[PDB]
């Protein structure tokens, strides 16, 4: 994947929902997994040592040292020991960088531009991770997961474009009845309160094997 590709990407959605096709839903695990194949657990705050368990560059901010476009940069979030992220759009000269960042529903918002100084009333960047830019139901089961991603998205259908109904942070767990295969994502399904039923991908599948997976999955005794 190229950087123009990746930004061009983050762009079109800022420019602008419901039907966002993305079940990882942050900007950087949603970045690295959907354009890269490289899946990161973690809280935001957590992604840079993610990255670097999985052989990516990863860059801490220093005095001379600035990011470059296509960074995925990490923050310390004074408001929240969760941290924050967001896509590297410009090259910084070390004072401002332009940004594209996000904004039941607990994380995973909307795209928007912003521009900030490395340290504000917010936050602070610790660093930015470069990614490698180049140029059905399967089973009825009682079980519960836990969200190993930073956002994961929750729909109504098992369907890549399934209507948004929350999206889930790290740490997230909760009960399932059933698992599902579609639209190249395993899938486990419960009822939410609403009294509706709810599907969440809980990782890529070849077949009907999860061989990524966004949780981990715990089976009743």
């Amino acid at each position: 994947a190229t950087v123009s590709e990746v930004i061009s990407y983050w762009r079109g959605l800022a420019d602008t929902d419901l039907a966002w096709g993305w079940q990882c839903a942050d900007v950087t695990n949603g970045t690295t997994t959907n354009f890269f194949g490289v899946t990161l657990w973690g809280n935001a705050i957590d992604l840079l040592d993610s990255a670097k368990a999985q052989g990516l560059e990863v860059i801490y901010d220093a005095p001379g040292i600035n990011p470059k476009a296509g960074d995925l940069f990490v923050m310390f979030t004074y408001g929240h020991p969760y941290g924050h992220t967001g896509i590297i759009i410009a090259d910084s000269d070390g004072y401002t960088i332009q940004t594209i960042e996000q904004n039941q529903f607990q994380v995973g918002g909307p795209a928007r531009y912003v521009t900030r100084a490395f340290s504000d009333g917010d936050g602070y960047i610790v660093g930015w991770i470069r990614p490698p830019y180049s140029d059905r139901k399967l089973k009825d089961e009682v079980g519960t997961f836990e969200v190993m991603v930073p956002a994961l998205n929750v729909r109504r259908e098992p369907s890549l474009n399934g209507e948004i109904v929350a999206c889930y942070q790290y740490g997230m767990t909760g009960t399932y009845d059933s698992v599902y295969v579609g639209d190249g994502y395993i899938w486990v399904s419960y009822v939410g309160a609403s009294g509706m039923r709810n599907y969440m991908a809980v990782g890529d599948a070849d077949g009907d094997y999860n061989v990524n997976p966004y949780c981990k999955f715990y089976l009743e005794h």
